């Protein structure tokens, strides 16, 4: 297995580092908080003197940070060390910031591959694990086998933003679904029910979503927002009852208020008789 | 032998329910604000009651499928006297408090109100896969549980009438939020030249992971474990900020991601950066 440098050791990056060591990869790490690399070092990782040394150690540098601004902060004072290096950046950020980071890396003679890892850290190294990748194909094919140690690879194309776009598209579904669950757990707690008590209905509800995804996919793509199976007017009534249910039980209402606010906008747009899918048209450019 | 019953409320759900009862040979009495909505059912063999008073008088079991409980008061006002001794199964969505007040109302007219929460769209009525939460007087429910089975499986929760409304709302707040997350992903995709079919695999995969995330976080929330060993609120706040800016960068409306971002930022203000994003459940709680 090929050697590489890894910079960034939060839950995800520690899991990536342990996975890389597990397959046989000579791993050089570097972190501002040196304590966070101690365990990896005892597991065999080479602690790098500084960030310039870490960049210089290997051709392949994997980054796992908060955003692309964190790549400018750490690599900037080592920017000349980047000539000939391949920077696989797995940090979340917008497609536009990823494209700028990609241009900035090419500035210093490096090559950036953008990655969006679509599994929690426990998924690093598992057959289920996946990640979108985009950027220069030859640079990706060269180091793909290293990347397959972390996740299955899903190369989206030459645009460095594609991996970022698809990672964000998945994340906004994740966060919103989990926020609905948080609200349900709060409402249940407020009424003397643990998460364990609503878990069967909650799981049932989320397990029906793929069929709903598929139904509304064909309709939205054909422009079919007709009201034959649901009516925005009823959807609005329903999100209002959730808002007032939550208010009655003492649960914070900022999130349901925004939801009600959005449906009433579709009502204002004339969509009462249409499907609540009609609100994608409100969200569109 | 299938019991006879009255069905008031002939909107899509009511139409589906009437058709299911008729398919099983139930003696169906129907009534609606608009009499045209009973046309198909009357042709199939439903008796159209001439008025709500006769509809309520036709049987002990009165099934309602209306917008809310306010609607019940407005249409069952003329039939107020016939409600004596009747079991009114309201399958109308509403708040637990409004459901309880409607129960108090029906009791003030000598009747008994059972609260119903149908967990499925009208297409699911009649399916064994479908269920509905029920709450209210156990005796009255057990007397008509067989009739209700024609519509969906029964999940009786208890005597509290608002109980069935609560569990119904609990599932609904999860449905709308997940589908609003999908709507945002379709708009972002469309803004970048991708159709809903293009992102459907990753969309389905994301919602396919949810049961595991639910079980994982159910144990931890219940045990008070908001430790940041698998996720950090700080990383979470950054992610929703990236979503917000990605959608702004794409020209997509951002009221929805603005709310999410404002929510994560309150957990950041509460000092939760190193905790799991599950910690913000404490911010929502009573």
């Amino acid at each position: 297995p090929a050697p590489l440098t890894l910079i960034g050791l939060g839950p995800m990056g520690q899991a990536m580092g342990n996975a890389l060591l597990d397959r046989g990869h000579g791993l050089t790490v570097w972190n501002r908080t040196a304590s966070r690399a101690d365990a990896l070092v005892e597991r065999g990782a080479v602690r790098a003197p500084d960030v310039a040394a870490a960049v210089a150690a290997n051709e392949l540098v994997v980054l796992s940070l908060t955003d692309y601004d964190a790549m400018y902060a750490l690599l900037g004072p080592a920017a000349d060390a980047l000539a000939g290096k391949v920077v696989v950046n797995l940090s979340s950020d917008t497609p536009e910031k990823t494209r700028a980071g990609a241009r900035w890396i090419a500035e210093h003679g490096g090559t950036l591959i953008a990655g969006g890892v679509t599994v929690p850290p426990s998924g690093i190294g598992s057959p289920e694990s996946s990640a979108f990748y985009s950027g220069p194909s030859a640079a990706f094919e060269r180091h793909r086998e290293t990347l397959r140690t972390l996740t299955r690879t899903d190369y989206r194309g030459e645009d460095p933003g594609l991996a970022a776009l698809m990672y964000q598209i998945g994340m906004v579904m994740f966060w919103n679904a989990m926020l609905g669950y948080w609200q349900a757990v709060a409402l249940a707690d407020a009424n003397g029910l643990k998460a364990a008590d609503i878990l069967p209905h909650a799981s049932d509800t989320v397990a029906s979503l793929p069929g709903f995804l598929r139904f509304y996919a064909d309709r939205i793509d054909t422009g079919h927002h007709g009201g034959d199976v649901d009516r925005l007017a009823m959807g609005t009534a329903s999100v209002e009852h959730i808002l007032h249910t939550m208010a009655d039980s003492g649960v914070d209402t900022a999130l349901p208020e925004a939801v009600v606010a959005f449906f009433r906008r579709g009502m204002a747009a004339g969509y009462a008789e249409n499907s609540f899918s009609s609100m994608v048209e409100l969200l569109k450019k």
